[PDB]
């Protein structure tokens, strides 16, 4: 199923519009991926001999609805395909029932210098 | 149907902790470029707002499509290419891209409508 | 006294430096601000309906903030606000974050409240 | 020890929903020029950090706005350094700020300047 986080809309996510800021849902959908893996079980640390990270490759994103300033909103995160050196998610951002932004998301592994890694146990 | 050149530096604000621009920065930077080309040719973003149309109007993405192929560092200086692709007189699909130098790191697929003050959809004008 | 909230911290908060980077605070601090106000049962959409009769907007004028210790990525944040000071027509709140215990940032503000047209209103 | 130049237009992102720009976003804008003036003085890693900042927000700019920003070093002080910096659209002052600036490594712990 999708995991569900929730996240309030303050001034900074607005713009002048009086409108979410679109470039903000990446940071509400980001929240959803990072509550999603504590949800389940670092590599930033050290660790076992470098400092890792997530990297965003690839990004579909639909914005069809807007959120105001004060709204609670939904994040719904869940890996669509698992492939080893990579995953994928789909992630949607409602207010209540209604649906306001959809993404596609492609995550893979790199080093601090950049050079892409193989995934863990998940 | 030349690709509008816009450049701009990456300054800390821009980076995250894994060293190098965090991936809705490059967002920022793609609606810089959006913006510099309505600007080179006239309707801004305040011109719309203001009500000389008539009514209030905004730009909304609609779509986007980003591919991130290659990282930005501190202090790159950018070149934003971004041409208008496809008009259908109430949206409109640009393709931009993000190089350093002459290595290509992001590029994206955007559409565009234009709507008013209460987020109904409203014709391109001209 | 101070009002608590909490605030996690993301990738979108960092720097390349490993930490929060300097102006995230003041989000932080906003966040503390606006649920500080709807607390009072009031919140920035509510202001800017007409209440007091006009569309109303809180404004920093003034920002002394004081940068001690940093906030790290996925560190759980305190953020503790209170109002310090009153003039009727401006206000003043003294903010906290810390981790846990530790403080990592302290700032001063002055907050003042106006119309749509930038002019000055006093407190309701 | 002039002040020094850098100019910045203000975009959709640079705003908030009253209008005007977001004010934790002139942040953004001094941190510009600061690069800018380091730029123009031909500058375990090293970071620079802002240890304190004192800032007046005292007239808003708006979007497409081309902002001006002021920036020089106040005082010297071997470990740290400060900048008292304004931001300006043409000849209207929106924005003054006192920064005071450190160099510290990866861990921590403070450093020397050139």
């Amino acid at each position: 199923a999708f995991h569900d986080f929730q996240a309030r809309v303050y001034v900074a996510d607005t713009d002048f519009s009086g409108v979410v800021y679109h470039a903000r849902y990446l940071e509400f959908f980001e929240r959803g991926r990072s509550e999603f893996l504590r949800d389940t079980g670092l590599l930033a640390s050290g660790v076992e001999g470098e400092k890792l990270f997530f990297v965003v490759r690839h990004m579909e994103i639909n914005f069809s609805r807007p959120a105001q300033i004060d709204n609670l909103l939904t994040i719904k995160t869940r890996i669509s395909r698992l492939q080893g050196a990579r995953f994928f998610m789909e992630q949607y951002i409602l207010h209540g029932e209604s649906m306001l932004v959809t993404a596609k998301v492609e995550i893979a592994l790199i080093n601090e210098e950049g050079k892409p890694r193989r995934l863990p146990k998940e």
